[PDB]
């Protein structure tokens, strides 16, 4: 079923790799609305698709401060990967063009806002209700696995919600103390399985509304998170608190979607009966939540034109 599926996904990714989608569109095809915030080569810009009325965050890279910071090779890979990636529940790169300053990625603008706004409008999500998250960033981190790519941090500010109630993972990085793996704070490295800790951590707060470990200093949180004691809430049902158990194994070598029948491990147990995940994927589930409904200076000629030739 899912098994047959990810394996076209990435025979799909892998064609794209191998030859990337280059120049797709043009920055005079959308007007600029205003400006999300900066990053350390442009500034990054909320516009509108004249032709589809589509909103989109569009990231602007001034090819020679990218130059002068020697990131030239960060970036080209980044887009490459970036125009590569196609998931349901991963902000997706739709366009990327250049000019004679500046590098364009274009990326699915997200209007919906944090769902942790939601977490913290509600207090804490029902069971079901956080089920249904969990599902999407499941099947998210099985696909990026697939394709050797790990997610690492986690950074719920980064999970926002789409029209539909979907989530859609912003901020991909492919180039806080709470959520902080063992391994990690141990100095061990790390692997595929520091996700499934994260995806703890997140189930928690969801489930919880607050995070598994915390203290009044980081030192003290480390202390527990490295302990592997977890206090559930009274209210946790018996199949949430015995899956977090074994996703916050402290023992990597323990712990669910690491283990030989790997993430199937999870997909399979007692508080995930319930789901669909061929549904959930397909986004034919009907979410809990729906939302309520600048000058660019380039130059007369080209710069950086050699260095930028792949993008």
């Amino acid at each position: 079923s899912v098994k047959e599926f990810l394996a076209k996904a990435k025979e799909d990714f892998l064609k794209k790799w191998e030859t990337p989608s280059q120049n797709t569109a043009q920055l005079d095809q959308f007007d600029r609305i205003k400006t999300l915030g900066t990053g350390s080569f442009g500034r990054v810009m909320l516009v509108k698709h004249k032709e589809s009325g589509n909103h989109y965050a569009m990231k602007i890279l001034d090819k020679q401060k990218v130059v002068k910071l020697k990131q030239i090779e960060h970036t080209l890979n980044e887009k490459r990967i970036l125009q590569a990636v196609n998931f349901p529940f991963l902000v997706k790169l739709e366009f990327s063009f250049k000019d004679n300053s500046n590098l364009y990625m274009v990326m699915e603008y997200v209007a919906g806002g944090e769902m942790f706004s939601h977490l913290r409008r509600i207090g804490r999500f029902s069971e079901p209700h956080a089920r249904f998250y969990a599902a999407q960033i499941v099947l998210t981190f099985e696909y990026l696995h697939s394709l050797d790519l790990i997610y690492r941090d986690l950074k719920p500010e980064n999970l926002l919600i789409d029209q539909q109630g979907y989530i859609q993972v912003t901020d991909f990085g492919f180039a806080t103390p709470e959520y902080l793996a063992p391994e990690i704070i141990l100095s061990k490295g790390y692997n595929k399985a520091v996700d499934w800790w994260a995806l703890g951590v997140l189930i928690y707060e969801m489930a919880a509304g607050y995070p598994p470990f915390f203290a009044d200093q980081p030192i003290q949180i480390y202390e527990k998170i490295v302990s592997g004691k977890v206090r559930f809430p009274s209210h946790f049902s018996s199949d949430l608190k015995d899956l977090l158990r074994n996703l916050l194994q402290v023992d990597l070598t323990k712990r669910f979607g690491n283990l030989k029948n790997g993430v199937n491990d999870i997909k399979n147990h007692k508080w995930f009966a319930t789901t669909d995940w061929i549904a959930i994927y397909q986004r034919k589930v009907e979410a809990p939540f729906i939302p309520k409904f600048e000058e660019i200076r380039v130059s007369i000629n080209e710069k950086c034109g050699k260095e930028f030739t792949e993008f």
